[PDB]
């Protein structure tokens, strides 16, 4: 039906039509007159499956013949999404399964729609981790991502009387017919014990041991026949263990319960001892599985890290660097000095945030109960690495303090990212201003000591789940005009600019936002029997709920639209439906009440007949991967309104770009690399600048001015303390008020004026469809640099040493 | 190789090469050069279910079409074994798999040795819910086994310094490839709440709800094409829920913990709350699953006992009477005597034991908080009940007392037993003399009431795990002198009298049984490095360790024989392997004695240099079905000297008779319908008879008595306490030596010289090969009555109103 969805060839169709009844039959036992959607869509899911297998045992065998240098992406989230769809455009099956379940008599989106997410992630770092994956198979490199695999994901959120209710997200009820169990691998993870120090050294003993269990998952690449592998641990009591027999056969649970659930804050440090035994028990894991694969090899660890790079996603692995240095020490017996060479050589560290709340720093205590070996051995590091600061800054007693991996204080701590830094040859932020900020701030005293440590890697999406999957129609009238090798080489949309003034293109691009939107407003329909006008502009801001984030400043801007159509009934605006969608942590109050605000604001805006459909704002519940392959597709308006400097990157800022929505956003993360790639003028920049936030904290941040002279603003504050928004609990919202008038850390007021203003501007433009267009043109167009392939191929180049290839595996 | 297992055609054999290689590559994922022989098991298992799956869903939708009376196995327990040799014979698959795997270069009896039992119970219970499976599936009803999944079955037992350990039977750690999920047919089980009485009569209300998930395993019939299924529920947490989020996640475990682990108490009950639960979870779900499918059906409840039948297994599933009581009255709204009526034409009750410690007494209390309604609605069956008594015997209030379903005392309690007769329209003992007992003694006041209730069905074992599985050679040789039909007809074993003077078959049967001693000396020489006699008497007691079942009669015996050699070295005895083997519950402090003794006697004999190689005593470690499988066809002498009036039958006594051994026994159970199908001179029969026990307890049993009367046991007794079996703890064996002298229930020392000479009359026949294996021939030839065919024939005709049939399905 689409040519980027490839080819339905009557030999291709037939043989899955087949499969399809084969597998109904002898995998689900299934008659075809009792069969249930559910069992058509694991039909097709193994059926889909089948064909990954032949590339999936080649890869691996390719890489043992050929022993190229192998990549571990050590994560505690992969938010991977639906695999059915990802899959067949990877293996160029679309049009086919499609055409194959039609003479079923079967539609292949409804089957699709049954899948559960895997959503083994909070937000950005998550779904980073996942397009990475996606791109190293796209490039051909030796690349495994090592996980956990989580019995239940990030909570599946209900909205309740306008209240976020977390359900557990029970994704594995009907099975994952992705992953193959490998308990044949299954490895030993040990806890608590004590040192014992002999003649050989030191010993690790009297421990508990937790069993990993490996679950294999294939990651396939865009029509190269590689499929690499993501290798996800599960917790498992070993085999041989005052309540009894019964009572220790219930309590192997405890040990179990370290794989059970995703801890669900995002950029937010919980010093719980369950999510440091996660993190152990990852790391721990891994790091076998890379000794094993290494000793394996054709062929001392000198020559450990041209066959090994360990990358980091954030601190949370970070136990991998004094657990390297226990195995090469205590087990392999060599020498702490060639130990160190060889663990700073392998190891490389990503920083994903700089707000202080963020940083992983774990009570001494906790460490000497739970990993008596790894605390020396931090400890012996940071003797270590703060010699080699006293040598290089004689008599900097302050930057001895400031640097250490120890925190003094009424509990002391280990910084992780202190021990990161120490421990990787290689340190990057996730975009240019963050990267700058890393070295001017919080890493400053370790850029000086090692300035050659300190690179950006500017974060990407892949353009198969973020267009050719999500977006088919836009896939389509690019590929008409350019052909389809963007798909993998994103910089061609570049020659997109040449068709800013064909009027076929321009109509083209407008047709395909008003289906998606069509596509939208009757999935809203069909699943909560919510209205939206599909002739307003969708005004759509989807993450995470957080203060730094600023839906609150979205909330001040709707209340001011809605108050301006009061004032003025007779006057024309343009019609907005504005979406708002995340979940909010389950323990941040300050985040669960601004999702009530928003439901607040919806149940005075939605019911005022004066205002009727010229003005919507709605929640969008459940905010997950396969939601923002629905909504994002449909976005007018992108809101990407961090305060400046604290978004590191940003990535639904990308997907929006790439999916023909304009951006309203402050000069942070990788808003600033996406405005200079499309130019400002195609980019509606607002607000603080980082110089104009620094300037403003050195004064003190005094929001009472902001209300004393914004007549407008100070209107929406009484709206929200007098009870205008909650009738029936007037005080519902004093703390918000009480928030943003004395404890506001991300000056909500300090943008409102210059938002607004933006606001009108991009309504303006709105009122000209034509020029709209061209605008959207222009930023497609100059999208291809948010590529998660680029990304990857710098990470290739520039810390793992290792080349990308486009070239196809043989078969 | 073998005819009785079939046809090796060139045609069946390059399939399943075809199908084990498919399984291989797509379903394990696996390359011929990196596969363990885990791996070739699991295609081979995958390949052997693929032969199921048409006969499966034919069979169902057969039922669903033709509309027959249903049978439901309620049982808390399956003894199940393995699989995957079972299918094989069943399908009649066995030679062509075994051509299939030698041309692979695959040795097809290594791969079976891999797979771990379905262990999901105790001993002879368990083992009858299995054989009946087994039987309905070959006679072609319309049968379903109803259960729990337990993720544990019963305890895998190290023995460690001579002491039994326990250690969790993981049998899912590799996956099941017999069991299909069917999570898509889930259902609401409800605990706790409480009753409120409306216009509408009762309602269950504020219930936790725990969802049962069901697993459906195949069960085949003996070459009939019929495929009956075993479902097994497993606990599952609701969709929907101040440790907050993280703690409400990890305690979705405790409804989960309802099907983790078999209470491991053979014929003992301990009233944990937690086994109530499992009770009540299995009749909740089964009970639901039968009213679905009723109704679903070709056409009121008036008919519901012309299309059900419920067997209860002994008490355990007895909540099934209430249940089926309160859907009728509270959901259904019939009328209470309606209700009654149906209920009790549905219902039938199994008695396994007659030991008041094994009878199912749960507290008011109990009930009260976990299944309110459950026991206002056993309140109004007993007032119901008791004026149907005091209207047959107006007057006889003890009557009243002793019937009642409610007894009194410091904890009232509800009889199950009582309940389950009141409930059911039949009501059956396991073996003649059982079914007596029943009348005479414990349901003597029931039998007058309503004699037409009580019924007889001896037990059976199913001749193809129990000849053709574990003892091909023996099936073998019956087969070339009679044919095949015996295999399913096993009363055609009495053709074999015909040959107990032909010298081929007396040749013939000695060869079978010294290749199945080779075979078993191999195995106990792999698996433990054990070393034993193969030219010596194998004498096995292999059975739950019990007081009852007298394993410590049996170690008299043992010290007898070694005293005895140490007194006259020089005169000759036959040479004996003394085996014995059987879990002990692990709270049961006498039953881990008892092992604990037999391998300190052990310990002396095995390494006294004056007995060599003439007896050897030996502990088989963890003792279950597969091992059932190969010690039984390698056993000269079975022991089955349990007290006369405790075992209600047995099926190890069976089990032996079929495979070439000779019994020695008291007049118990089963034992007695043996000794007459064969003649008592072809059974060594010893011991009090019940009436001798009766006359014993009536004028008071003196264990002192036979100690000082027979020097031979004083000098056993005296070496228990002096310390010769436990010389560095010299009163390890007090309590077992005071239990004999002052608390003995079971009159171990009453039977000690009955015993004794009976074994001597049993090595006087052993030392005449010819006469002893002619004997053996009557053994086998007469044990045809024990097939379980013939006891679910009586089942069927006398208590379910249905006619088996052998006849095949039609592909
Ligand atoms: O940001 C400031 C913090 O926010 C709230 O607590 C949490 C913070 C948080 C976050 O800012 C972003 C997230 O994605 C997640 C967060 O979780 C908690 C939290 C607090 C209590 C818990 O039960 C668990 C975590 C506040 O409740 C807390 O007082 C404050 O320290
Ligand atoms: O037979 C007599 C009983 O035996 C032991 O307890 C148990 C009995 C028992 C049995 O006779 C056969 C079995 O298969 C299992 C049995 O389990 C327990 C038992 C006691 C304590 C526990 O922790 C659990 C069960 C004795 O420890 C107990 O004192 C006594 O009442
Ligand atoms: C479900 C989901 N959450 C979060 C993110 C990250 O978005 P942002 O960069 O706006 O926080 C993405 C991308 C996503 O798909
Ligand atoms: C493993 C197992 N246990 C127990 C039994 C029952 O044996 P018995 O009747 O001797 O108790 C059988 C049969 C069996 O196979």
């Amino acid at each position: 039906q689409i040519s980027v969805r490839g080819l339905a060839g009557v030999e291709n169709v037939t043989e899955l039509k087949k499969n399809f009844n084969r597998h109904l039959h002898f995998t689900l036992v299934k008659d075809r007159n009792v069969a249930t959607p559910r069992d058509y869509y694991f039909a097709l899911a193994h059926t889909v499956r089948d064909h990954l297998v032949g590339r999936w045992i080649r890869t691996q065998q390719h890489y043992y013949e050929k022993d190229p240098k192998r990549i571990y992406y050590l994560s505690l989230e992969f938010y991977m999404g639906r695999t059915l769809q990802n899959t067949m455009v990877n293996l160029a099956l679309e049009n086919a399964c499609d055409e194959a379940t039609y003479q079923l008599g079967l539609d292949m989106e409804e089957l699709e729609e049954i899948e559960e997410d895997a959503g083994l992630g909070n937000g950005g770092l998550g779904r980073l981790a996942a397009c990475f994956l996606d791109s190293m198979a796209t490039l051909g490199l030796a690349a495994y991502g090592y996980g956990i695999r989580y019995e239940f994901g990030i909570f599946n959120q209900k909205i309740c009387g306008g209240w976020q209710m977390e359900e557990a997200d029970d994704w594995l009820r009907y099975g994952n017919p992705w992953e193959k169990a490998r308990p044949e691998f299954t490895l030993p993870v040990h806890f608590y014990g004590r040192v014992e120090h002999t003649s050989q050294g030191a010993k690790w003993v009297d421990t508990q041991v937790v069993l990993a269990m490996p679950y294999d998952t294939p990651v396939p690449g865009y029509r190269n026949n590689v499929v690499n592998t993501m290798r996800l641990w599960s917790a498992k009591a070993p085999n041989d263990f005052v309540g009894g027999y019964i009572q220790a056969v219930l309590d192997r649970n405890l040990a179990e319960n370290i794989s059970r659930v995703l801890y669900p804050n995002d950029n937010f440090f919980e010093g719980k001892e369950l999510r440091l035994k996660q993190e152990y028990f990852v790391v721990a894991a891994t790091l076998q599985d890379i000794i094993r694969r290494f000793k394996s090899s054709k062929f001392n660890f000198d020559a450990f890290p041209d066959k090994v790079a360990i990358q980091l996603n954030d601190t949370h692995p970070s136990l991998a660097i004094p657990e390297l240095m226990r195995v090469l020490v205590d087990l392999e017996r060599l020498d702490w000095d060639k130990a160190w060479e060889v663990t700073v050589k392998t190891c490389a560290y990503t920083n994903h945030t700089v707000l202080p709340e963020a940083l992983e720093r774990w009570p001494v205590h906790l460490l000497e109960t739970l990993l008596p070996r790894h605390l020396q051995i931090i400890y012996e590091i940071n003797q270590r690495f703060l010699n080699r600061v006293a040598a290089a800054f004689p008599g900097d007693v302050d930057r001895l303090r400031r640097m250490s991996l120890v925190e003094e204080g009424a509990v002391k701590r280990i910084n992780m990212a202190h021990l990161c830094i120490a421990g990787s040859h290689a340190v990057n932020g996730v975009a240019r201003i963050h990267s700058e900020i890393l070295k001017k701030t919080i890493f400053k005293d370790f850029y000086e000591l090692e300035p050659h440590k300190f690179q950006n890697k500017t974060n990407g999406i892949t353009p198969r789940r973020w267009l050719v999957l999500c977006n088919p129609g836009l896939a389509e009238i690019i590929a008409e005009r350019i052909g389809e090798e963007y798909i993998s080489d994103l910089d061609q949309l570049r020659k997109l600019l040449s068709y800013v003034d064909d009027e076929a293109f321009i109509r083209d691009v407008a047709k395909v936002k008003q289906e998606n939107k069509l596509k939208f407003a009757a999935y809203l329909e069909r699943e909560y029997k919510v209205h939206i006008n599909p002739n307003s502009l969708f005004d759509v801001q989807v993450k995470r709920i957080h203060e730094y984030k600023r839906q609150l400043l979205n909330c001040l801007h709707v209340i001011t639209l809605y108050n301006r159509i009061k004032k003025e009934p007779n006057k024309f605006v343009v019609p907005r439906t504005v979406m708002i969608g995340g979940k909010a942590a389950p323990g941040y109050h300050m985040a669960k009440m601004i999702i009530k605000l928003i439901t607040a604001i919806g149940d005075v805006v939605n019911h005022d007949p004066v205002v009727g459909d010229r003005l919507r704002v709605i929640f969008l519940e459940n905010y997950r991967v396969s939601l923002a392959e629905k909504v994002i597709p449909a976005a007018d308006l992108s809101e990407q309104i961090s305060t400046a400097g604290t978004e590191a990157s940003g990535t639904g800022n990308m997907k929006f770009m790439l999916n023909g929505a304009l951006t309203i956003g402050t000069m942070d993360g990788a808003n600033v690399e996406m405005a200079e790639e499309a130019g400002e003028e195609n980019f509606f920049i607002f607000g603080m600048r980082v110089e104009d936030v620094d300037r403003l904290d050195q004064r003190g941040y005094n929001a009472q001015e902001y209300y004393d002279r914004i007549p407008e603003l100070r209107q929406i504050i009484e709206q929200l303390s007098s009870g205008f928004f909650s009738p029936k609990q007037p005080d519902l919202f004093k703390d918000i008020v009480n928030m943003l008038m004395h404890h506001d850390r991300f000056k909500v007021f300090a943008d409102y004026e210059e938002y607004v203003k933006c606001q009108e501007r991009v309504s303006a433009l709105y009122k000209n469809p034509r020029e709209w267009t061209r605008m959207v043109i222009r930023n497609i167009a100059t999208s291809g640099k948010f590529s998660s392939d680029r990304t990857i191929a710098q990470y290739a180049r520039e810390i793992w040493g290792v080349e990308p290839s486009r070239q196809r595996l043989p078969a």
